[PDB]
């Protein structure tokens, strides 16, 4: 792995970051 995974994770766990995902 859990490389990007763990974090990847936390963008998408909405603050407005990972491309666009929930």
């Amino acid at each position: 792995x859990s490389l990007e995974q763990e974090w990847a994770k936390i963008e998408c766990e909405v603050y407005g970051k990972c491309p666009p995902k929930k």
